[PDB]
Formats: structure tokens, C-alpha cells, sequence
């Protein structure tokens, strides 16, 4: 039973996500800080999707605990406790200084989640699978044209879609990703990366589909930042095609 809610105050966040009810639980004397995910028809599943997740990578990764989990044929309730500090993109943002200890930190977190062996991952995220997503998100009109990237502002989906097909085929690569490693999915405490929220996607597929997605959001801040990223990760020479792909199919989500 949810009544192991009592006592806390109520907020909505709205960290721009697709679809899902967050509610930020605070105030309770010498409790901890709660996060509450309702998914409403389809959103159910994706609410169920982060659930399975987290229950998952939790065994390897440190994230979120699962406090409270309902569903119902047409709703999911996602209840976990919160991982205490700032975003990463809210550290960057008030201490621009520590930008090369962030962006080092960020690189041996992610060097930590690809290195989790694929013989344990249950998931599937994979560019065929993703590429589907990616194609109903197009024919149901869902994919915002107005969020794209640079580069790509003002181009019609299906510009995107069309371009996009043309830097396959590429090298395969198989590793445990987390689908959106942004700056505001990583959580810092102290100085130290604490742990990652969103898991939603989490699965087998390329590296790049967190490096790409990381590699961006450094693009806000400085060239040199996003070019350490690659450095201390360990590549040499990062994939352009990749990273161009990996970006383009971002724009569908
Ligand atoms: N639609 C819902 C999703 O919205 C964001 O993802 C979007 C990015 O924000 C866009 O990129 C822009 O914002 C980045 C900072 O995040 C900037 O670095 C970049 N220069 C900008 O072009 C990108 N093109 C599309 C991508 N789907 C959230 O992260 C994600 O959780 C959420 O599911
Ligand atoms: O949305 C969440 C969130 C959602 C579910 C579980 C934990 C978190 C979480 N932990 N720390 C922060 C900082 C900002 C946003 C959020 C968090």
C-alpha cells in the first residue's frame, strides 16, 4: 500500500520529459527525498520500462531504489528515493572551473557502465529497435522539429530521416548503455558523480549512443570539453558517422 507517503509535501517537476508525471516528495521530517513517476495509457509502459531498468542495473550501477511499484492496465506508479545532489549540467553551469574534472568524472562513470559484461543484460536497445521508435514517433507526428539540433533547425522530419539513412551501414558494436546520458541524468555530490537517473532505455547497443548524446550537451559549454570526453574515455579518433547518426536518431525521442 502507497500510504508510506504520509507526512511529505508535494511538487511537480517538469525536467521536459515525454509524457510521464514527476513528483518531486519533500518536507518529512528525517525522511528522505522521494521521486513519484505516473505513466497515464501508453506512458504506463514506459514508466514500467525505467521500473524493470532500475531494478536491473541497480545489481551493477548506483542509482535510484525502488521504494514502491502499481500497475494497472492502464497506469503505472513509480515510486524511488532520490540520489542527493545536482545535476551535472547545474554543477557546470555554477562552477565553470571544474568543467575537466566533470567531464573526467563523467567518462570513467560511463567507461564503468560499458565495461558491465553483455552476457548479464536482459534489454534490447539496439539501432534496428530504436530506428522503429523512431519511425512511429515520425508517422504519429510526435517528433518536435522544434527541439533539433542546430544543424538540423528548420529541416522537416523527414529531411532528418532521409539523411540519417546514408551514414549506414557502420562497424557493429555491442555494449550496456543508459539511452540518455545527458548532463541532467548524471548526479553529482561533493565534487563526485553519485549516480544516474532515467533509465528508460537502458540495453545493448552501440557506445555511441551515450557518447553522441553526452558529446552534444558538452557542445553548450566548450570544444575542448567535448573533445576530453573522447580523451579520457580512450578513443583516439571519435566515429563522425556515429556521432552524426547517434545524434540525428535523438531527434525522434
Ligand atoms: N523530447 C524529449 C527529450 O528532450 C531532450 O532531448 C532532446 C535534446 O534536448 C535536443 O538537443 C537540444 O538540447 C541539448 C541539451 O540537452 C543541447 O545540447 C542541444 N544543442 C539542443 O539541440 C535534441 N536535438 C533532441 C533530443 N530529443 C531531453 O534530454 C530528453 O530527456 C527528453 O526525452
Ligand atoms: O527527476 C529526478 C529523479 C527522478 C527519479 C528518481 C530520482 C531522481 C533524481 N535524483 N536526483 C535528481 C535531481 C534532479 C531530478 C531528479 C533527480
Amino acid at each position: 500500500l502507497d500510504a508510506d507517503l504520509y507526512g511529505y509535501r508535494w511538487a511537480r517537476d517538469n525536467v521536459g520529459q515525454s509524457g510521464a508525471t514527476i513528483y518531486r516528495l519533500y518536507g518529512k521530517p528525517n525522511a528522505p527525498e522521494l521521486f513519484l513517476k505516473h505513466g497515464k495509457g501508453s506512458v504506463a509502459n514506459d514508466v514500467t520500462d525505467e521500473m524493470v531498468r532500475l531494478n536491473w542495473l541497480t545489481a551493477f550501477m548506483p542509482l535510484p531504489t525502488i521504494k514502491h511499484f502499481i500497475r494497472t492496465p492502464d497506469d503505472a506508479w513509480l515510486l524511488t528515493t532520490a540520489i542527493p545532489g545536482k545535476t551535472a549540467f547545474q554543477v557546470l553551469e555554477e562552477y565553470p572551473d571544474s568543467g575537466e574534472n566533470i567531464v573526467d568524472a563523467l567518462a570513467v562513470f560511463l567507461r564503468r557502465l560499458h565495461s558491465i559484461p553483455v552476457c548479464n543484460c536482459p534489454f534490447n536497445s539496439d539501432r534496428v529497435f530504436r530506428l522503429a521508435q523512431a519511425q512511429s514517433r515520425m508517422n504519429n507526428g510526435l517528433v518536435d522539429a522544434s527541439d533539433f539540433d542546430d544543424e538540423r533547425n528548420g529541416w522537416p522530419v523527414e529531411q532528418v530521416w532521409k539523411e540519417m539513412h546514408k551514414l549506414l551501414p557502420f562497424s557493429p558494436d555491442s555494449v550496456v548503455t543508459h539511452g540518455d546520458f545527458s548532463l541532467d541524468n548524471l548526479i553529482f555530490d561533493e565534487g563526485k558523480l553519485i549516480g544516474c537517473i532515467d533509465v528508460g532505455r537502458v540495453g545493448i547497443a552501440d557506445r555511441y549512443q551515450d557518447l553522441a548524446i553526452l558529446w552534444n550537451c558538452l557542445g553548450e559549454f566548450s570544444p575542448s570539453l567535448q573533445k576530453r570526453l573522447f580523451q579520457k574515455y580512450g578513443i583516439d579518433n571519435p566515429d563522425m558517422n556515429k556521432l552524426q547518426f547517434h545524434l540525428m536518431l535523438d531527434e525522434f525521442f
